[PDB]
C-alpha cells in the first residue's frame, strides 16, 4: 500500500504544517502537524477541557463506531519548546492520504498548554519519530508509520515541504519526479529515539565550504535551524546589522536587508537553502527588525534541521531494518 497527503503551511511564515488525516468512523478528519521529532498521535477532543480549546476541530470518539478506550492508559508529553499536552487513549482507524491503519493509538487530549490553544490551525500532532518516544504508559505504542510499515509497497516516507506553498508527505514509495539529481543517504543514529544524522558541513552565501561534521536531528516539526553557536555566528557575521538579542530570543536583523544563502552538507552532497527561507519576519506587528531562521542550538542540548532546513530538499525517512536518511535538491 502507499499513502500520499498534501501538507499546508499553517500562516505566511511556514511556522508549522497541517495535514489532513481521518480518524475514526464515519471519518472525523482533523489537520495534524506531522513531527518526525516525537512519537505520539494526539487530538484535540470532546475529552479537551472546554477552556483549552480554541478554534480546533475536536475527535469525538463516543461518534467513532471502531473506537475502543484502551483500558488504563494515560498519556503525557512535554515538547522541545516546552509545550505540554496529556490524556487516555482510545484505538481507532486512522488513514493518511489513502494509507489506513486499523488499532492505532490515538491519544485524546484533556489538558493541552497555550500554545496548542492559541493555535487554532493545529489540531494535534501525528508523531513519525521512533516508537521507543511514544509516551502512553504503561503500555508504550506504535507509531502510525510503525503500524503502517509492514503493509506499505517500501518501508519509508518522504517529506517534501513547501516555501510559502503547499507540499507533500508520502508513505510506502519514493516519487522520483519530485525530486532534482540524487538522492544521497545518509546514516542514522536511533539511540535517542530521532531520525538523528551527522552533516558533513555547511557553507555561508557564496562562501568556501567548511566540513565539519554537525550531528543532529531531521525534525519536521521545529520550525528553525538550530545549529552551533560557531555556525550561527558565522552565518549572521554576514548580515549587516544582524546581532543576538537576549531580549528577542536569539538572532535578529534589520527587515531591509537580503540574507545570504545557508548551504549544508549531505556526505558529499548540498543542499542549499535559500537566503529568503531564513526571514522570519517582524519581530512584533510594524518592527523593522526581523527574526532569524537560523539560530544557536546552544542549551538546547542537540542541533535540529527544522523545517528551515527540510523544505529545501525532498527528504526520505528510510525505516528499513537499519534506518537511513535521504536528502536531494528540489
Amino acid at each position: 500500500s502507499t499513502g500520499s497527503a498534501t501538507t499546508t503551511p499553517i500562516d505566511s511564515l511556514d511556522d508549522a504544517y497541517i495535514t489532513p488525516v481521518q480518524i475514526g468512523t464515519p471519518a472525523q478528519t482533523l489537520n495534524l502537524d506531522f513531527d518526525t521529532g516525537s512519537s505520539d498521535l494526539w487530538v484535540f477532543s470532546s475529552e479537551t477541557t472546554a477552556s483549552e480549546v480554541d478554534g480546533q476541530t475536536i475527535y469525538t470518539p463516543s461518534k467513532s463506531t471502531t473506537a475502543k478506550l484502551l483500558s488504563g492508559a494515560t498519556w503525557s508529553i512535554s515538547y522541545g519548546d516546552g509545550s505540554s499536552s496529556s490524556g487516555d487513549v482510545y484505538t481507532d482507524t486512522v488513514s493518511v492520504g489513502g494509507l489506513t491503519v486499523t488499532g492505532q493509538a490515538v491519544e485524546s487530549a484533556k489538558k493541552v498548554s497555550s500554545s496548542f490553544t492559541e493555535d487554532s490551525t493545529i489540531d494535534g500532532l501525528l508523531g513519525l519519530a521512533f516508537s521507543t518516544l511514544n509516551t502512553v504508559s504503561p503500555t508504550q505504542q506504535k507509531t502510525f508509520f510503525d503500524n503502517a510499515k509492514a503493509s506499505l509497497d517500501s518501508p519509508v516516507f518522504t517529506a517534501d515541504l513547501g516555501y510559502h506553498a503547499p507540499g507533500t508527505y508520502n508513505f510506502g514509495f519514493i516519487d522520483t519526479t519530485a525530486y532534482t539529481g540524487s538522492i544521497t543517504y545518509t546514516a542514522v543514529s536511533t539511540k535517542q529515539g530521532f531520525w538523528e544524522w551527522t552533516s558533513t558541513g555547511y557553507a555561508v552565501g557564496s562562501g568556501t565550504f567548511k566540513s565539519t561534521s554537525i550531528d543532529g536531528i531531521a525534525d519536521t516539526g521545529t520550525t528553525l535551524l538550530y545549529l552551533p553557536a560557531t555556525v550561527v555566528s558565522a552565518y549572521w557575521a554576514q548580515v549587516s546589522g544582524a546581532k543576538s538579542s537576549s531580549s528577542v530570543g536569539g538572532y535578529v536583523f534589520p527587515c531591509s536587508a537580503t540574507l545570504p544563502s545557508f548551504t549544508f552538507g549531505v556526505g558529499s552532497a548540498r543542499i542549499v537553502i535559500p537566503g529568503d527561507y531564513i526571514d522570519f519576519g517582524p519581530i512584533s506587528t510594524g518592527s523593522s527588525s526581523c527574526f532569524g531562521g537560523i539560530q544557536s542550538s546552544a542549551g538546547i542540548g542537540i542541533n535540529i534541521f527544522g523545517d528551515v532546513a527540510l523544505k529545501a530538499a525532498f527528504v526520505v525517512f528510510n525505516g528499513a531494518t537499519t534506518p537511513t536518511l535521504g536528502f536531494a535538491s528540489k
